[PDB]
């Protein structure tokens, strides 16, 4: 079957837009109207309220557009409860870093539906997208590399579509959790791929398989760049879905079956943070998360990490591959950046059995207290470590130490580090030298060597 209409062109459902293991039903999408597309512009001079606009020279010269700046559009899939104003957070934190004309895609009427058919729509979102993009092309001689579409879930095949329809032209797409079900394993044709646009970068956040896990992100990769953070299936403050060996997508799709959506809706969060914390989501290539958790894959590459989020553009290798793996965690609420850092300690004094923590203090703050090691404090070993701070103390200046036994010992063990090094994200080493010892819950100060 095949419909066709005034503006955007045909559309049938032959394979492989339907039809195939992937996506058996043949479905079409809905008309135009039906799915009405809607493009609500903010700017650094409207910030609050939106000026709705439309593909109509006219009209864009009418609103505060202007085509000295970048465009970025947003893309929204899955909607939850109390979610709605995610587009509009998002535009309002760019405004205070950049001047940005900003528009925010709305197509609830055309994703309030089935599932298996707000598939099907997103090339009717793509294909109106694609129309707006042309048309400033054409009469505004604004060049599609000037333009950024983010989409998030079921979305960010919209963006992928709308790059395909411009060739790939469009400046950058960035993928945040790219819904899975109806798409993975998909042609290129129909899902978001890196030759949509020059530069796609994808977040992934909740990857573990739709049937049975609930996963709803595809773990596929489908960018230049492909981050997981956190390793991608479980975020930290997030709830997990049970298994299901049959599930009903349609009640899920629609909010009248139960679903935790926290995995999936991080990717925007997180990139909302990313805008306001240029360096506080760094990438660091690795083969995989257990080798990054294992402490394989620390510091950056020479060149610098990616920045996940907003910043990835600024990446000199960016296209150099696509696929290319990037892992880093994150904090479990908001803000949610985290600066990395690998300590080593060198314990002096008795043998003892506890934990060691230790805290850095730096020019720009200092940090909270961190669990280097639990278990037998054998003196003359080395034992390393590295987390994720939610403070980013800038050059240091100082380290401290404690040690807590887990144990009823009126001994009075004293147990001391001779050397703490700690490296930077950068690669940069401090040393830090103590020719003390102490009881346990007694804080050494450490000074530089
Ligand atoms: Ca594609």
């Amino acid at each position: 079957n095949e419909v066709c209409y005034e503006r955007l062109g045909c559309f049938s459902d032959d394979s492989p837009w339907a039809g195939i293991v992937e996506r058996p039903l043949k479905i079409l999408p809905w008309s135009p109207e039906k799915v009405n597309t809607r493009f609500l512009l903010y700017t650094n001079e409207n910030p609050d309220n939106f000026q709705e606009i439309v593909a109509d020279p006219s009209t864009i010269q009418s609103s505060n557009f202007n085509t000295g700046r970048k465009t970025r559009f947003i893309i929204h899939g899955f909607i939850d409860k109390g979610e709605e104003s995610w587009l509009s957070t998002m535009c309002q934190n760019m405004f205070k870093v950049e001047s940005v004309n900003c528009i925010c895609v709305d197509w609830k009427s055309g994703s309030r539906t089935a599932y298996s058919q707000a598939s099907q729509n997103v090339r009717i979102v793509g294909a109106e997208v694609a129309y707006l993009v042309g048309v400033l092309q054409s009469s505004f001689d604004y060049s599609p590399s000037n333009v950024h579409i983010i989409g998030h879930s079921l979305g960010s095949h919209a963006a992928g579509e709308a790059g395909r329809r411009t060739n790939g032209a469009v400046g950058r797409i960035t993928g945040l959790d790219p819904a899975e079900p109806c798409f993975q394993g998909t042609p290129e044709l129909v899902r978001l791929d890196p030759s949509d646009a020059q530069f796609v970068d994808v977040i992934h956040t909740d990857i573990a398989p739709f049937i049975p896990n609930l996963g709803f992100g595809m773990s596929q990769t489908a960018g230049h760049l492909d981050f997981f953070p956190n390793g991608g299936k479980e975020m930290p403050g997030c709830q997990k879905n049970v298994l299901s060996q049959i599930v009903d997508i349609d009640g899920i799709w629609q909010g009248t079956r139960d679903f935790a959506a926290c995995n999936h809706l991080r990717s925007y969060k997180y990139y909302t943070d990313s805008i306001l914390n240029p360096d506080g989501f760094a990438g660091f290539s690795c083969a995989s998360y257990s080798d990054f958790t294992a402490n394989k894959c620390f510091p950056c590459s020479s060149e610098g990490c990616p920045q996940m989020g907003h910043y990835a553009d600024r990446f000199p290798g960016r296209t150099k591959g696509v696929g290319q793996l990037f892992y880093l965690n994150t904090g479990d609420a908001s803000n949610f950046a985290r600066w990395r850092y690998r300590v080593d300690v060198t314990l002096s004094g008795k043998k003892v059995t506890g934990h060691v923590l230790v805290s850095l203090f730096g020019n720009k703050g200092n940090s909270r207290q961190y669990e280097i090691f639990q278990g037998t404090l054998k003196p003359d070993n080395t034992y390393s470590n590295e987390f994720d701070s939610d403070v980013e103390v800038g050059d240091l200046e100082k380290v401290k130490f404690i040690w807590y036994n887990n144990v009823i010992n009126l001994t009075l063990p004293k147990v001391g580090a001779s050397k703490i090094t700690v490296e930077r994200n950068d690669g940069s080493v401090f040393n830090f030298c103590s020719e003390e010892t102490v009881r346990e819950d007694v804080l050494l100060t450490l000074t530089a060597c």
